[PDB]
């Protein structure tokens, strides 16, 4: 559906309205064409009508195909990869790339096949075609694209239509996009509520880590503004409920998850973890109850409020943040630490897949602080029936109370993590692609979510004047619309291809 | 197509198109009405704005109707009033005035809706053009006006068939490379042009038919120089010369029938308009000069002998011409002007139905004082081959006072156009060029040295003012015509 008269403000500017936009805009290859959506688009269709670049173009596309094709189909792909483009007498054979870089993507069918291969063929297309791109009106186009982009898109622009989720600082909507039609969800947090228990530097460094992360195993972050009551996040829809509810409350009876399942949502949770540890970010928070399932039964990591960046030279932060019980022995002894403390809680999080409670308290137990602590600290893990070797040696390789021993990032990767056996029948190029058939395919009909009727109301938060430096706080959150993820909301919900018209 | 050559028509990168830009000097009628691709994007740029859907559509609509066959303009004049201009129609045209709309829902007749098309074109000229400038579709128009200048001399010309040969050179039929378009390549040589002093000629030539563009008259596309000669490339007329077809296609009867000699007389006046309105006076008017295409439409050619008079200026002087075509004022050393041109129209028609000349007998060489004596003072006869109506027309045309000669009056012929010779004329269609000619040439009809020249500084710098290169709407045209412009167009295939 759409709605026409937000639809109608979607319009392409004139030139002379973009050339502000022109000088001060980042014109990187990598930036601009291969990871903004609509660039790459508009740099391909430039390609696509320069007959030189063809081969190029064509190449790059059926690299792409062969990356993400079912493992049947594969061998077949690049043998006609080969022919079409790397046999010297061929209709488009890449004659820009080196030789030897054609001799070795000839060869082979290891797992590394065509990477090396797409490097060079990018690597190429950055310099004089980008170049011819950047002189050219489908550069122009661009620019067109990113003023649309920059313009006033808060509240008005939405329509809610049912919550989500919600807790002691406000509420999940899943919204529509008026102009578009997408479906989103919008996470308000109350402005009274959170001056008052000063919840401004979570909420801050949530919405920054979210804006600048783009991963399939993680929530991403498409607008933040703010209205007269609430600072919204509108993210990327999760109809599917949290991991704590598909534990406990879907069938109460059997409590927990089969192995199977559990090992599938542990390999989407690393493969999120290593997104953010590549990058430099402590999540800090990683739990059941964020990690969340869409419509289709794929998990993301959520609310990353108490993350930290590390700072070029910083390989380590500090300080007690996190769930009582998911959080690492170093953490807890005031110790510094980088990554270590996210597989900690993966592995706490893994054992109350399989088992339905947490591996330091009995089912429903309830310890002061310090008795918690000591527990983390000194007491042995122990392991009912229900975890198979693997399972628990993954478990025992991740609850290790020493850093250095724990099992996690290496050498820029979680390579090292994935070849343990728990993960033995994971493909893991079609995981991190999507392509996997999830294990449970959530209902359509079922709100995984408490009952509305059942929600305990919060009091009114009384006298939280607002000073200077809470609105300008306020206005710094609200850095309005973050590029990528609206640019494929443009292209997705044909907005793009309907306004990028040139002979009608 | 020739590849080789196809691959030189590329567009340019944008930055190459900044001095261009800078330099440019169009307004909108020159750019999106006179220049076939200007109006093409311009047009483009307008189906893509909705707000300015109505405006386009009346437009295309106005010109549909006009070059209609008659047949068919009940029906669209009807489609046309309903949609854009009846009280509630759907493509209203709100920036029209209700004079102007209320007029072109009323009547019938040739000139219905130019009132409308001139309000629709001045509203377009103001705001829409503004926003055009401001949009990729004119840095489009840049950068075929780029294309458009770059070198495209001999090597981008294949000769295959001699069309003519005169005293200073031949006509070649050939073909651009590039796009196969066909074309005549005249080829003057230019030591026998230096020898024989024919700069002047060749140059006059040249700057008329590049700022001529009419459908009678050649149209010059290119302009360059070789090593050997001074070459126009223009419309090729594959047909034969009037002089051919009155005196050797049926040589037991020469000379036209009547509705035949009429109807060239009638693009003949047209191309003679042109050039008049223009100030250009052609001077050699003659059978030979008139040449058929292949449909059998005639245009002129030879301009080697107009003149194009200063602005302000309405007379000229000077001996040139033709004997027998040269009317009395010139013979008598006078000032002149238009007016020599419809003298000539009369020699020609005469001869268009006589098969002679109306001041010599069949075969008759006479000495110039002889001929002149004629000219100034005797008056025509007419044989019966003439009816009234063409007799009349040729006495009004053959006054040997100026003053009383048909011709050119109020900035048109349309008083001449108005003379009974032409009561079954339709001039619409025939500016148009949709009426069937009374012959169709067939193609398998084949309608038919210098020393010690040396070349210094004063020509070669002729030559290079000479080879001016490009005109802009017959290559715009070219490229159109022949679907390059289509192929070099597209966005996302
Ligand atoms: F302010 C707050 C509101 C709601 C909560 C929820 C409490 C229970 N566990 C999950 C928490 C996050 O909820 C969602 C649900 C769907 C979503 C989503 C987040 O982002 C994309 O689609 C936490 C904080
Ligand atoms: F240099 C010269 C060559 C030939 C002549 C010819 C002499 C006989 N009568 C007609 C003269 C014009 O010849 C043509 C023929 C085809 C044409 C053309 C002109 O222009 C476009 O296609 C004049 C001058
Ligand atoms: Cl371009
Ligand atoms: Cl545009």
């Amino acid at each position: 559906s759409r709605d026409r008269k937000y639809l109608a403000r979607l319009k392409l500017p004139p030139l002379s309205k973009c050339e502000a936009l022109r000088e001060s805009l980042d014109l990187g290859f990598e930036g601009m064409c291969l990871e903004q959506p609509i660039g790459k688009r508009l740099f391909q269709q430039f390609l696509r009508t320069h007959e030189q670049h063809g081969p190029a173009l064509q190449l790059w596309k059926d690299i792409e195909d062969y990356d993400t094709a079912d493992d049947a189909l594969r061998p077949q792909k690049a043998q006609a990869l080969r022919a079409a483009y790397l046999e010297p007498q061929a209709q488009l054979f890449c004659s820009f790339l080196d030789a030897e870089t054609v001799a070795r993507a000839r060869a082979g069918a290891g797992d590394g096949l065509f990477q090396p291969l797409l490097r060079a063929v990018l690597a190429h297309l950055g310099q004089a075609p980008f170049q011819e791109f950047l002189d050219s009106l489908y550069f122009l186009r661009f620019l067109q694209w990113k003023w649309l982009e920059a313009q006033p898109m808060g509240e008005d622009w939405f329509l809610d239509f049912r919550v989500l989720g919600r807790g002691g600082f406000g509420e999940v909507f899943a919204c529509q996009m008026k102009a578009t039609g997408k479906l989103y969800a919008c996470k308000k947090l109350n402005k009274k509520r959170l001056k008052k228990r000063k919840g401004y530097q979570g909420a801050m460094v949530e919405k920054k880590i979210l804006a600048k992360v783009h991963s399939r195993f993680i929530v991403s972050l498409a607008y933040a503004f703010e209205t007269k009551t609430d600072l919204c996040l509108v993210m990327t829809i999760m109809n599917g409920g949290d991991i704590r509810y598909h534990i406990y409350n879907v069938d109460e009876d059997n409590p927990g998850f089969q192995e199977p399942r559990a090992i599938f949502y542990t390999a989407q949770i690393v493969s999120g973890l290593e997104h953010l540890h590549q990058r430099n970010i402590i999540y800090r928070d990683l739990k059941p109850e964020n990690v969340l399932l869409d419509d289709d039964g794929n998990v993301r990591i959520s609310d990353l409020g108490l993350a930290v960046e590390l700072k070029a030279g910083q390989t380590k932060t500090k300080g007690y943040a996190g769930t009582p019980g998911f959080m690492a022995p170093e953490l807890l002894l005031g110790e510094e630490y980088d990554f270590s403390v996210d597989y900690f809680a993966l592995g706490v999080t893994l054992y109350e897949m399989i088992a339905a409670r947490g591996p330091f308290r009995a089912r429903g137990e309830k310890v002061e602080n310090k008795e918690l602590k000591q527990r983390v600290l000194e007491q042995a893990v122990t392991y009912p029936d229900k975890f198979s070797p693997a399972s628990k040696d993954f478990c025992e390789a991740l609850l290790q109370k020493d850093p250095e021993k724990r099992l996690g990032f290496r050498d820029g990767s979680c390579d090292g993590l994935r070849t343990h056996p728990l993960f033995r029948d994971i493909s893991w190029r079609q995981l991190e692609a999507g392509m996997l058939t999830p294990p449970f395919v959530p209902d359509s009909r079922t709100v995984y979510a408490k009952n509305i009727q059942d929600v305990g109301a919060f009091s009114t938060v009384k006298g939280v004047a607002f000073e200077k430096a809470d609105t300008e706080f306020f206005q710094e959150f609200a850095s309005g619309t973050c590029p990528i993820p609206w640019q494929e909301e443009m292209i997705e919900t044909g907005v793009f291809g309907d306004l990028n018209v040139w002979r009608p």
